[PDB]
């Protein structure tokens, strides 16, 4: 059962056998060797790894479950906005990967 039946997919990072999901992107910000070489396993614990470009320096800052299980934004992070605007306001780019409640990697054990 693990992959559950899993037809759907966009833009998943696997690193450290954590699954992320790419949830927003702006300006194409999204540098993935960037972003795996910006990545520490500390980060693992938000669940959520923002990645902003403010300051120049990109900055890898995990926040926790902001919407509530009712909510169908599962991706957005309410207190998100006043961060981003903070540090990468209009005139930069960001983007924002989801740790997934499980990980599929098919390691072909023995």
């Amino acid at each position: 059962m693990i992959g559950m039946s899993e037809k759907r997919g966009e833009i998943m990072i696997l690193i450290q056998n954590a699954e992320f999901e790419l949830v927003h992107n702006f300006k194409d910000g999204f540098n993935e060797e960037a972003f795996k070489a910006r990545y520490s396993d500390i980060l693992n614990k938000y669940d959520y790894i923002v990645g902003d470009w403010g300051y120049g320096q990109l900055r890898l800052k995990g926040f926790f479950d902001d919407q509530n299980q009712k909510a169908t934004f599962e991706t957005k992070i309410s207190t998100l906005d006043e961060y981003i605007y903070e540090y990468c306001n209009f005139g930069c780019a960001y983007f924002v990967l989801k740790r997934i409640r499980k990980l599929e990697h098919h390691h072909h054990h023995h």
